[PDB]
């Protein structure tokens, strides 16, 4: 499901990340990534690349903070998958949710529709998987942590979804 | 289920087709366009205008011959979708079947992973949306007709595809 880019196709570092999440997780929180946009499936897999390298390198993590990242391309990059947590929303919410990351900068951007859809197909296959639960809630970066992310306009727009709640 | 990009969305004329396939469709016949192909959502989407117009105003159908193109952006692009029957494999199995074509010709070349994955996700979303069977079979374009369609190299490995049968 999801057509989703697998870590090997972006050219990923091999994780060494080894907490796992509780399924099913019952939170999803959108952030961006506040780097670089990209909108083909090249130039979407050396950002995802470059989003790596900064936290396995200069942060020290042990992987891509993100569960999944969405690109302008309309594709989803595999980060840390569904059943290992991630690094993107605090200590409080990362061991509870599954953190996707809009690629770019959006507060005065809208992402392409595709990269919506994307996201939205993203979260289905979780459920349908049973990584997340039917009744899971969208959370925006910003309301779980003091950031501008994911961007004042991706977070219009994630406040009209239908699982979303603030 | 599943992420299409829409008719709109590639600015496809409208369609002015009519006649309906009937639920659950048993068979699904690949193609290749023989045509340009196209590596981002830019291209592809004037790709498959490109392709409706060629079918449209040449051959005077009524709509794009193909149910779904698929991209090598790794989209699958909306085309006579899944209700209504396409013009792709003849008279015989026009009918009887969903026609996905990949945009591109592939004698000589293999479509990429993202390709692959993008049609392999559409006909699981087809079964779950129940417009393809549960037990649906693939079938390379040769096999129906006399073509060359979908290309030695995308023949092969559709060939691999579990629901292949010859
Ligand atoms: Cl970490």
């Amino acid at each position: 499901c999801g057509s989703i880019v697998p870590r090997r196709e972006w050219r990923a570092l091999a994780s060494e990340c080894r907490e796992r999440l509780t399924r099913p997780v019952r939170y999803v929180v959108v952030s961006h990534t506040a780097g670089s946009h990209c909108d083909t499936p090249a130039s979407c897999a050396q950002q995802a690349q470059n989003v790596q390298s900064y936290h396995v390198r200069n942060l020290g993590w042990c992987d891509v903070g993100y569960n999944f990242l969405i690109g302008e391309d309309g594709l989803v990059y595999e980060g840390r998958g569904w059943n290992i947590k991630g690094a993107h929303a605090g200590p409080t919410w990362n061991p509870i949710s599954i953190g996707i990351s809009f690629m770019g900068n959006y507060m005065n951007r809208v992402p392409p529709p595709r990269a919506l859809r994307a996201a939205q197909n993203l979260l289905a296959c979780g459920v349908a998987l049973g990584a997340l639960r039917s009744n899971y809630e969208v959370k925006g970066h910003r309301d779980v942590q003091p950031t501008l992310s994911p961007g004042d306009r991706l977070y219009e727009i994630i406040q009209t979804w239908s699982h979303y709640r603030a």
